[PDB]
Formats: structure tokens, C-alpha cells, sequence
């Protein structure tokens, strides 16, 4: 019993961070095998973020310009090239602590672990979302740079974000592995601003179902709905549009629970009309919206209460 | 910018997780040096079920490899195995029971396999609201101070409500709880007045400054309404502890409770407060002060 926001255990991601430091500037970048990979800003003064050309920039660096520090010991950079928003430095030492992995690009709405680090030093871990918006709600302060998001379904770690920057909002941005943004963001000092944040539909809904798995029925009602209706209600509250795809998905939860994903909309649209009168749900007065229909089959028992 | 229960990084204590299995049994334990810890519960007169056990009767498995069980003894309601082979992985580590209000990180394990980390506070009623299913006892709560690890939680139980109880790794149990199946039940649990407090000043420094007031407030006036409201007494210890965060914002720790104290008597009016709707206190003022200046290990 319970439901805690809950991350994956950090060890595997811990044994690949490293400090990376190009002249003045200093930042963390991931070292998987004989590679560090690192936001390419790292070569930029505060001066050149305003417009700056990051082919011009590295061109005029040599391997021996790079610092790459992994614990007390200096990695010697032997190549260096750029792939999108990130910088590839070759080193001569393969990290023995490498873990299975792979690069995945995901979608707004999912999930991940976020080891924020400082110096090459893992700091914390916490859990998050990517959000419509395609920022994160991180915890991240000057010199995170480089800190990586993460999913470990299994034996392999799935690096799936590397944070770059923070928006005038307090929100974050960044790439996945392949150094391409999520979002319409640029490694530049611009005026770029997150845009209308909605809520995850399909992630209340899978929290919904969890809160019934643990024991908590209250906020049903007799009702059902169709999807349009559903979601012309839905978008009145700044929530994402309910696909097929997200109702699908939703089946498994359904079938364990014995509620149709169509009743627990209508719950949801309840919800939002009424709020929750003093009320708690998972011992939350808001409607959580960061746990995926994966994370709640994950975290809660097989068997209802 | 931002707030997050955030939980400290848990590789150091990942590579300590084994599996402890006494006949149908199947647990979690903790493999420092050459002694794996786990709750007595895994063998009721635990003097009796023990001395009918061998050393071998223990099956000890840390990751794919079996670990031969040497010797065996009892420490309050925890098991101490002792093996052949000392963890090479042991961290720099401490054994520390804390209070109350106090705050830790535990890594969830099923099988001697770490399957999650989350963040959470000792209750005032000695509990703790834990994410839990059948097959995580033994799992370890945890600090981190420097490079030393200090364990002070391995879990035992859940209670009727869905909350959980367990020992410090001396195997004292924190609260009035025992290992037995028997009627157990949490006593109601109060509100941590000081985390309240701090993650106030955690809002403050975030830019959340809607609900500062003008007022100031005496510390006996305070406590008379907070008790109103089952929050923990405020002490002139807890008052000292915020000093850094009130030199910081500004804002005198009497300033803050009388701010709390609006909150309690009117609510939040329909706003938030970091993300959130309810007054949240999980976050200790180290907690604050750690995630507010990048503290690294
Ligand atoms: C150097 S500047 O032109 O003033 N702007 C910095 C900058 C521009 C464009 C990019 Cl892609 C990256 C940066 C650096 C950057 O945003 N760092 C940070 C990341 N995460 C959290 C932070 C919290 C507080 C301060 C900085 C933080
Ligand atoms: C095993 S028994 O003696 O029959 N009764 C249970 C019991 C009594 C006394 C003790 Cl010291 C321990 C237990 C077992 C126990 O409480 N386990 C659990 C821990 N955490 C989450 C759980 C979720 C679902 C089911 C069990 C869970
Ligand atoms: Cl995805």
C-alpha cells in the first residue's frame, strides 16, 4: 500500500558523471564507454549566447582545451565532434562502469528519473515528467547543465534527457541524447518562452485508477460519457485531448478495476467541476497528473483493494 | 529554480542489496563487510524458531551469486548473518536512529533487487507513509552526509491503514510497534510545524511570496493555534534552526508562523503554494537549504 512519487535507484547513471570544463565554464556530461557527452554550450562565454556559432566555436578548439575530470582521476580527450546540441568528446579511457543503455527520445507525458548533478557530482534524484509544453518542472540551479533524465525498465538504463537551460518562467529545457531539443528551444540566450502548459489527461486518469487499486472510490458516479463530450469538457480546463490511442492504452487498468476508461472520465469531469470538497486522493488536493499508465501497473499491487 | 521531494543519489546503498531466504520466506537484506542484516522475521519466540536453524538454512544471494552463511545472531528484531565474504562495495557508513520530523531516503527492494527511491518523513506518530508490497521488507532508509552513509530505517511492516512501521539497523523498532501479527494501529499522526515552516521559505525563495503578511506573532500565541489544528509544538530549538532561512528571506520565523497561521484559520483561496494545495511537510530546513545551494556526495 501507499503511492509515492517515486524514482529509479541512481547507481547505474551515477557511475557515468563526469565534470566537463572548457576555459571558464564548467558543467557535467555522461560518460558511457569512451565518449562524454555534454551540452555543446560548454564552449560559449555569456557574451556569445546571444547568438552563437557553435561551428565557429568549436573549430577553433583543440582535444587539450577540454577538461574531463571523472572523480580524482583527468580523462585525456583524444576527439571531439558535434551532433546537434551535443558535444561528443572522445576520451582514452572506456568507463568500467558503463551499464546496458540505450538513447530514446520520448513523448510529452512521460516519465523519468533526473539525477541532478553539480560538478560532476550527483547532488539528488527526483521524478518527473516531460510536459505538453515539452519543458520539465525540474529542480536545478546554475551548474546542472548536462544532468540526465532517465528510465531503468529492467537491467537497461534508457537516457532519454540532457538538461541545458532554465526559461524566464523557472521551467526547463533540454535534449535528448542526440542533442536535439525537445520543443521549439534553442541553445541561445532568446526570448523564448514556455508555452500554455496543459495537464496530462491519460496520466490523471491511470492516477485515478491507482487511487481506486489502493482502496478509494469516493469520486466515482453512476455516470459514463462519450470521448468527444469528454474532451470538449476536458479542454474548458486547460487538459490535454484524450486520444483512442490513450483509452487503449488505459486497458489494462480498466480490466484490474472493473471500471470502463469512459466511467473514469466521467469521474474525471466531475472532478474538475466540483473539485474535491475538503477531500483528498493517494493524500493529494490536487489532481496528479505525473505518473503514466506504465508507472501506476509499476508501483501498485496486482490485486485491488 | 523549482522544488522537488528530491531523494539522495542511492548507488552507495544499491550495491549493499541481497536477498535473504529462510525456507518459504523471501526478503530483503543488508550486506556491509562481512554481516548481511535483515529483520528477525524472515525465521512467536524468535529465541525458540532461531536455535533450530543452521547456518546454512539461511540462503544469502547477491546478485547472481550465492553467499555461505558462517555464523548467525540476534540484535533486538534484527538478524545479523555473517558471511565468507565481505560486500567489496561496503561505502563509508554509520548506524544512526533519528526523530521525529526527521526526513530519509529509501530505496524500495523486491528480491534483493532495488526497484525504486522516493523521499519520506519519520511521522510524529512514528510511522511512516511509505510506497510498499509484499516482498520489501528489509528495505533500508537513508542519509548521506559527505561520502558516509547513515542507515537509519529498514523496513518491517504495514499497519491496517496502509502506512509503515520498522527499526532503526540496530534492530529498534521506532514507535509502539513489535514484529508479530497481532492488533497494531498508528496513533493520529500530527503535523511537522518546523518542515511546514521551511518549505515556506523554500516557496519564499522560489518567488511564491502571496501569502507574507505584515504580522508577527509571540511563539506561546503561535502553539496555542497550532495545537488547534494538530500541528506539533514549535520549540525555541526549531525557532533557532530556521535562523539561516529567515536571515536569507527576511523574513523573522514569528513573521513566517503568523503567515502559517492565516493559513490554518483561512486556507489557501483557491492557490497553490510550490504545486501544491495542502501545507506540505516532508522537507526538513537542511532539506531547504541543501536543495536551495547544490550539496553534492
Ligand atoms: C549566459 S546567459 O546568456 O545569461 N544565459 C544562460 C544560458 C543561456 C542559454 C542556455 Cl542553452 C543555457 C544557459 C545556462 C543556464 O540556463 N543555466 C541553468 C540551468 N538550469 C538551471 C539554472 C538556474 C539558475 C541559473 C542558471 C541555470
Ligand atoms: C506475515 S504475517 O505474520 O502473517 N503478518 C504480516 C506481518 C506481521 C508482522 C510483521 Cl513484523 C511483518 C508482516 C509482513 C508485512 O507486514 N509485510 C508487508 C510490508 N510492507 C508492505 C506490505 C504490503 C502488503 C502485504 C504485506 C506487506
Ligand atoms: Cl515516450
Amino acid at each position: 500500500s501507499g503511492f509515492r512519487k517515486m524514482a529509479f535507484p541512481s547507481g547505474k547513471v551515477e557511475g557515468c558523471m563526469v565534470q566537463v570544463t572548457c576555459g571558464t565554464t564548467t558543467l557535467n556530461g555522461l560518460w558511457l564507454d569512451d565518449v562524454v557527452y555534454c551540452p555543446r554550450h560548454v564552449i560559449c562565454t555569456s557574451e556569445d549566447m546571444l547568438n552563437p556559432n557553435y561551428e565557429d566555436l568549436l573549430i577553433r578548439k583543440s582535444n587539450h582545451n577540454f577538461l574531463v575530470q571523472a572523480g580524482n582521476v583527468q580523462l585525456r580527450v583524444i576527439g571531439h565532434s558535434m551532433q546537434n546540441c551535443v558535444l561528443k568528446l572522445k576520451v582514452d579511457t572506456a568507463n568500467p562502469k558503463t551499464p546496458k543503455y540505450k538513447f530514446v527520445r520520448i513523448q510529452p507525458g512521460q516519465t523519468f528519473s533526473v539525477l541532478a548533478c553539480y560538478n560532476g557530482s550527483p547532488s539528488g534524484v527526483y521524478q518527473c515528467a516531460m510536459r505538453p509544453n515539452f519543458t520539465i518542472k525540474g529542480s536545478f540551479l546554475n551548474g546542472s547543465c548536462g544532468s540526465v533524465g532517465f528510465n531503468i525498465d529492467y537491467d537497461c538504463v534508457s537516457f532519454c534527457y540532457m538538461h541545458h537551460m532554465e526559461l524566464p518562467t523557472g521551467v526547463h529545457a533540454g535534449t535528448d541524447l542526440e542533442g536535439n531539443f525537445y520543443g521549439p528551444f534553442v541553445d541561445r540566450q532568446t526570448a523564448q518562452a514556455a508555452g500554455t502548459d496543459t495537464t496530462i489527461t491519460v496520466n490523471v486518469l491511470a492516477w485515478l485508477y491507482a487511487a481506486v487499486i489502493n482502496g478509494d472510490r469516493w469520486f466515482l458516479n453512476r455516470f459514463t460519457t462519450t470521448l468527444n463530450d469528454f474532451n470538449l469538457v476536458a479542454m474548458k480546463y486547460n487538459y490535454e485531448p484524450l486520444t483512442q490511442d490513450h483509452v487503449d492504452i488505459l486497458g489494462p487498468l480498466s480490466a484490474q478495476t472493473g471500471i470502463a476508461v469512459l466511467d473514469m472520465c466521467a469521474s474525471l469531469k466531475e472532478l474538475l467541476q466540483n473539485g474535491m470538497n475538503g477531500r483528498t486522493i493517494l493524500g493529494s488536493a490536487l489532481l496528479e497528473d505525473e505518473f503514466t499508465p506504465f508507472d501506476v501497473v509499476r508501483q501498485c499491487s496486482g490485486v485491488t483493494f
